[PDB]
């Protein structure tokens, strides 16, 4: 297989790098696409180093197999057209294509097949946050289907990129030192504060990222479940958590989803409390699976469960996830 | 009113002195007592200095018309007879009284009047997470009744008292110096993490944090509302936030909602998402009141109202509500 990696220089395109090495994809040759900004960086991978090119509307994707894209929704928008020009699988990370019929939206533990029809070949990566919660949902759907969500996001600096990640630093090491807490890449301070505003507001006064959670969520689990989320910015570095109540069509008692998740594919099953053992984003860091915990019956609906889930944004929220489309298709024999 | 003060070393205590000056409470004699430790101490009260006295099984409180008790719930069970022998009102800040029928749990925005009726002379103070959330949730209950809630709590590290906050800004100076951090007096490190877990567990795997928030609700709302709680301790100094779903039996929209949290005494509304205004616990530290915002409508539910607030954990959520319960009752004529 031949693989560009469109915006190789961020954190997402950097863990594309990981990934592919980590888990031995199958690679002939690889081509690294960004701006003009990191046009003639040098990166090495897998003994060969390789220079970025900068990303022109030509014919630099005759035959690349694969295009990974986590450049931004006006690049994929943009240069789909370049990508796909030469019948190249374009796998974006970027929110452009998420809501169009023809595009699939893929979470390959849920929708896989999705995956197999791509009419303007291009297969969108969901949301960071979407990801995380239906890889947790979908072992919960096959016990009884899933009628409503209420989920409250505990999301990294992270999700801002890797400039969000270095202001939440900077600004650890600026209260340690009496100084002043430097603001841009937020809103207000995140060091010591919660900011509950993920992305701008839409006309129902929810953000574009509590939208996402809703829309998106439908499409991927082919399901008219009714998601309704609290998006909040939390001084931590690199994994979401999002405490979620499920409301089914018949009550599922814990042990039954404990037995449930401990099956799932994408999941791991972290729920002790007499040993304090439940899912913490500071130890789901650069780690693989979506992690649950504090499983208990809903109080408040003989319906419901309770539960605490946490995964790494750059790893299955983005980078991974889109290395396990393509890895699928190709046991599909797709390629 | 001669006031005493019981376990005054403390964060609570200290802030009792703190709300009885700012609020110019009628006071004529003040008496703070402590353990054997803090007994000797001085401290400043109004331009007079006072000296602790140990706290004993005597008749010290004689004449004292009423004691603010922050001192442990073992110590208040222990001197709870003491400490009302002669007459004197007990407003407890405790746990040990918050489920005994006969004292009544208050606060004074909800249920004020139930301090009017204390047969043991002991009135307790609600839990901090609590005493938030009703005062946000009664202007709605007074539209509609409310049958379930959904919380997901982000709550500051002073939940675990002065040392709690010392051990959050001591591991931002160690992570600052890339030094080992400091984890004593919570289960993990806090810092760049997130802690799902408040207090022990309990047999059906909610902790007691959450549990109080289940049966306090109860009994300051006099209502058979379910609430649901996730708690999760937050690298956040001294400001507690909720994310709510509220369920009432006819629908509530948003501009409804907001119009009662406008009026309603105890809240501020804080909610203009074009501005980016909305409550933040940096900036809801050291305030009064229980500030409220991102409202809007449940998308998960016709008859679901969605909102965020914030509140200070130390003053409305302990002293200053404890000082309200008494400032109530002298409105009423009650000394
Ligand atoms: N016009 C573009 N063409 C290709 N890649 C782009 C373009 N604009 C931005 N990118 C890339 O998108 C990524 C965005 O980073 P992040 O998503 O972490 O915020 C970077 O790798 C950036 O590369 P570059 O360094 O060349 O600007
Ligand atoms: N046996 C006791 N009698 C009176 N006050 C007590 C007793 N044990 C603890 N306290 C007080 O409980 C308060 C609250 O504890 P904290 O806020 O530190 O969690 C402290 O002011 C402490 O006072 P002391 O300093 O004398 O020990």
């Amino acid at each position: 297989m031949k693989i560009a990696i469109v915006g190789v220089s961020g954190a997402v395109g950097q863990e594309f790098l990981r990934v592919l090495s980590q888990r031995d994809f199958p690679i002939d040759g690889l081509y690294l696409f960004g701006s003009s900004r990191s046009a003639g960086s040098v990166y090495s991978f897998k003994g060969k180093e390789y220079v970025v090119r900068e990303l022109k509307d030509n014919d630099d994707f005759k035959g690349i197999d694969i295009a990974f894209c986590s450049a931004g929704g006006d690049t994929s928008i943009a240069f789909a057209d370049t990508i796909t020009r030469h019948g190249t699988l374009m796998i974006d990370n970027s929110s452009a294509f998420r809501m169009q019929e023809d595009v699939p939206l893929v979470v390959p533990e849920v929708n896989g097949d999705d995956a197999l029809v791509h009419p303007r070949n291009i297969i969108s990566n969901p949301n960071c946050t979407t990801i995380q919660m239906v890889v947790a949902l979908k072992p919960i759907e096959d016990l009884s289907h899933i009628r409503r969500v209420h989920v409250a996001t505990y999301q990294a600096a992270s999700g801002a990129g890797a400039l969000g990640m270095a202001e939440l630093v900077q600004q650890v090491e600026e209260l340690a030192r009496g100084e002043k807490p430097t603001v841009d890449k937020f809103a207000y301070q995140l060091m010591y504060n919660l900011i509950p505003q993920i992305d701008v507001f839409t006309d129902n006064d929810y953000t574009k990222e509590e939208m996402k959670m809703y829309r998106e969520t439908k499409r991927i689990m082919h399901s008219d479940v009714m998601v309704s989320a609290t998006c909040v910015r939390v001084p931590v570095m690199r994994a979401h958590s999002e405490a979620i109540w499920v409301e089914t069509e018949r009550p599922i008692a814990p042990e039954e989803a404990r037995a449930a998740f401990a099956k799932a594919p994408g999941v791991l099953l972290c729920d002790e409390p007499s040993e304090k053992q439940y899912p913490m984003p500071l130890f789901g860091t650069e780690q693989d699976p979506v992690i649950v915990g504090r499983i208990r019956q809903d109080l408040a609906n003989p319906n419901g469960l309770v539960f605490w889930c946490v995964s790494d944004q750059i790893r299955k929220g983005a980078a991974l996830n889109a290395v396990q489309i393509a890895e699928y298709l190709i046991a599909k024999g797709h390629f």
